[PDB]
Order: structure tokens, then C-alpha cells, then sequence
């Protein structure tokens, strides 16, 4: 029973860096997986593979001029874990769509049969900085089922997960697409831990994962690897491993309850990230009051 | 000679603020300027009508039914210095494209007649978070044809410049669309000054100002409003008017020259925001070296 998941979330709050500090934690665990990255830069297997960036669908249809004159060996990679790695590719700059570079890689996986052979987990590494037709192409196909949003206590975070949360919607009654749960990537703000709880019930899922904000995470990263990779033994290298732990174990997916803007600032307000707003001084100058 | 331009950039680094405030200086300067908001939250014009969010095209298209049904009075509005001011509003998450939402909005404008009427600027509040076809709407339909990004001296904003940078490459060879400048939103970082104008020379043009990050910006825009508004007689004002000058005054348009990915991090390690790197622990556990 192969599962098919996919993490969204914004970008700028390391996303990527818990996306495959996760899938390393689940090859530790003896599951077969494969990361297909899908963001314009190649940062989506670099922790995996060791690279400085992943070679791409994209560059390398260039240079084969189409798709089918590419092979598996050079498309797809293998490192820590035999975690299988695939990256994307951006849209050719300020034309092209970013969700047909990632059609074009997940097409050109079927056909050369990497879905079927033998494996446990996809997990797609999508962008949410902007929630369009183009990023919401594998909710769209059906190729992920198991959608975990990555988010932190800010508001940009928070808006996005809410914003992937109405496309599952809309998707949600012709498939099988579900929202798995939320994490909260600390940004290391106060209550945070509480916020993203309060935003996952709201919403209908729960909050999946607290990940703190380590020293080695950073420390593991200028080293082009994993927590679980570099220190085993740890506090943060436990963290991923519970999260992948109730990954596995979690049945607990979703059609969600997307909320509103005022609804998103009561609860930013309420947390103490947003200040309660005063409109007796909005529009005066700083002279009048 | 009215004008056509377009202010593009990463989110997340208070573009839409400093979009704001140049286009304030601007009305200062007796220019009528209207800002086009392409963003699918409305913060392109909420510093110039006081507003929390200006409604958008898209939701009033969804009262009305079609766009047709809807009238100049409430698609337009007009705030701080006669400052004519429109949302073109999202796409439906997870479906619509981000680019029709754009069209969509200056057809609308275009047919009830708002850019031939007295107008000296148009300025299109663009963002760069992924530069596809989207977003490149007022390039590739030659609506904006000055386009000035505005940046900091931090990796994914400089990546973000250089990618608008490689759109406005394909779409020179066939129109008037030419890069005016760079802008750097200080992020108090050491010595991002000299960053900003080191990229601006490598890609061909200018780093048209520094904006420095003072205390009142934050504090005029608690306020829902401009610091050329709040408090005239501050620092800041004068550098948002420093700013509008000089793109009034400015002829060095470009078809700039985009960097390599290798060349980028030369710069991030050149004036000491990117680390230099050490491949002799690279892929080496804790207890290793
Ligand atoms: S659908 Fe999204 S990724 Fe595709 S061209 Fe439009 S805005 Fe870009």
C-alpha cells in the first residue's frame, strides 16, 4: 500500500529542510521513498543527495531538445536511504506555467514506471506562495492524496495553508485528495506552538508535528545533509523521527473548513502575533492624534 | 507623455509599502499616478485609501456576475493626491491562473476609457515570488514598459530580480519593455547598499535608490497610510521623494544581462551574506569531522 503525499506550504520557513529531514527520518524507518521536487530552484533533494542543486527535468529536456530522449539514471537519483529524488524544473522564466513542468515530470515517471516498482511514499515538495491552478497540478491529477501543510505563526504562513486548504476543497468532491494535518515549523515566537493548534481545529485537521527551531538543523545544513544523517542522537533528529511516526500511523485525513480573513486575524490577534487594531487613530497624522 | 510602469518583487520585503510611498511622493509632485494591484490579497492600494482591503475585480465580477456589470466608480477609487486606485484580485485558489485575473482588469480598464483620461503614470504592483507566465502578464501584453525591481541584499530576493530580469530578456526583442532599475528595501543588513548596486551593474542597469528602514514607516502604516502622508518633515519622506525624482528623470532603460546561479552566490559571498563554503565536511557526520 503505497501512499501518495505531498507538502505544501510557503516558502522562506524551511519547508524543504522538514520535508526531507521527514523522508529521511522514514528510510531510517525502512520505507522505500521518493521526493519529486516541483519549485523553480533545485532545492527540494539537496539534503538527500548531498548536491549543490539537483539537475532538473527542465535543463535536461533542453539539452536532449524533448522528454523522451532522457533516461531514469540521470533523471532520478538516489542517496541517503535509497530515497529516490527527482527535481522538476522551473517554467522557462516570465512565460511558461509552473505546473507543466511538473505534468512533464510526473508523466514522464509514469511512463518510465517509477510509481509502480517498488516503494512506500511519493512525497511532493510544492510551493504555497501562490495557491493557482499551476501549483495545485497534483492535487488536480490525483497524484497526491495526502496533503500535510507546513506552516508557522505568522501571517503569510497561516494564509497560505488556509488558501491550499480551499483548493483541496474544490477538489476534494471528485477524489480522493484529503488534508492530512498541519506542522508548525517554528519561527521560534512565542506561543506558536498553541496558535497552529487553535488554526487546525478551526480548519478541521490537527496540528501533526511541532518542530523546534534547533542549533543543528543549521549546523546539519551548511553540510548539505540531514539532522537524522549528521546526529542521530540528537534532540531534533527524535522530533522528525515522531513525525513520521504519525504519518504512517495517521488516518485522520480531511475535506476541510477554510476560514476568513477576520476570522484568520482574531485568531492572530488573540495569540498576541497581531495587535488589536485602533481605528480612532487610522487616516490621522502625526500631529492630529 | 504618460508614462506605463510596473514595480516587481519578492514578497515578504514590504515591496507593496515602498510602491506606495514613491507613488505618494509622486502625487506630492503633481503627477496623477494610478496604481494597478496585481496581488491575491488586496495590499497594493490599502495605504492610499485608509482601507483595510479595496475590493477587487474578481469579487465584484462574482456580485455581478460578469465584469460588464460592473462600473468605474467602485473598480477605481481614488485616495491621497487624486491617487487612482484598482485590485485586480486572485484567482480562485487551486484553479484560475493568476495572469487572468490581470487581464481581466486592464481589458476593464482599457474599455471604460481610465488610460487615455488624464494620467501621467501607471504603476503595476507585481509580484516576483514565482516569475511564470502569470505574473509576466504586463510585460508579454506591453502594458508596462519601465520596469524597476525592487530587492534586498538576502539570496531569494536577488534570485527573484534576476528571474524578472531573464523575463524581460525574451520580451525586449518585440516590445518597449525594458528594466529601469533596481531598488533596495534595506533589511539593515551590513553592507547590502554596495550588494544592490554590485547586482545592478553585473545585470546592466542601476540601483535607482536605497531605501533605508526607519521606525515611521511602521508606524504611519499602523496608521493605513503613507509616510509622505503621516509625517512630511521625517527623513523617509525625503527618500521616497529622492526616489520619485529620480524615475522621472531617468532614461537609462535596458535590456539587462542575467547573471548565473554561481555568479549570484559569488556576490552573496563577496560582501559576506553567503558563507563560504567548505566541501571538506560536506556530507560528513557529527562524530566524523
Ligand atoms: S497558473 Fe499559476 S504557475 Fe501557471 S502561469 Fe498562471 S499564475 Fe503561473
Amino acid at each position: 500500500a503505497m501512499r501518495q503525499c505531498a507538502i505544501y506550504g510557503k516558502g522562506g520557513i524551511g519547508k524543504s529542510t522538514t520535508t526531507q529531514n521527514l523522508v529521511a527520518a522514514l528510510a531510517e524507518m525502512g520505507k522505500k521513498v521518493m521526493i519529486v521536487g516541483c519549485n523553480p530552484k533545485a532545492d527540494s533533494t539537496r539534503l538527500i543527495l548531498h548536491s549543490k542543486a539537483q539537475n532538473t527535468i527542465m535543463e535536461m529536456a533542453a539539452e536532449a531538445g524533448t522528454v523522451e530522449d532522457l533516461e531514469l539514471e540521470d533523471v532520478l537519483k538516489a542517496g541517503y536511504g535509497g530515497v529516490k529524488c527527482v527535481e522538476s524544473g522551473g517554467p522557462e522564466p516570465g512565460v511558461g506555467c509552473a505546473g507543466r513542468g511538473v505534468i512533464t515530470a510526473i508523466n514522464f515517471l509514469e511512463e518510465e514506471g517509477a510509481y509502480e516498482d517498488d516503494l512506500d511514499f511519493v512525497f511532493y515538495d510544492v510551493l504555497g506562495d501562490v495557491v493557482c491552478g499551476g501549483f495545485a497540478m497534483p492535487i488536480r491529477e490525483n497524484k497526491a492524496q495526502e496533503i500535510y501543510i507546513v506552516c508557522s505563526g505568522e501571517m503569510m504562513a497561516m494564509y497560505a495553508a488556509n488558501n491550499i486548504s480551499k483548493g483541496i476543497v474544490k477538489y476534494a468532491n471528485s477524489g480522493s485528495v484529503r488534508l492530512g494535518g498541519l506542522i508548525c515549523n517554528s519561527r521560534n515566537t512565542d506561543r506558536e506552538d498553541e496558535l497552529i493548534i487553535a488554526l487546525a481545529n478551526k480548519l478541521g485537521t490537527q496540528m501533526i508535528h511541532f518542530v523546534p527551531r534547533d542549533n543543528v538543523v543549521q549546523r546539519a545544513e551548511i553540510r548539505r545533509m540531514t539532522v537524522i544523517e549528521y546526529d542521530p542522537k540528537a534532540k531534533q533528529a527524535d522530533e522528525y523521527r515522531a513525525l513520521a511516526r504519525k504519518v504512517v500511523d495517521n488516518k485522520l485525513l480531511v475535506i476541510p473548513n477554510p476560514i476568513t480573513m477576520d476570522e484568520l486575524e482574531e485568531l492572530l490577534m488573540e495569540f498576541g502575533i497581531m495587535e488589536v487594531e485602533d481605528e480612532s487613530i487610522v487616516g490621522k497624522t502625526a500631529e492630529e492624534v
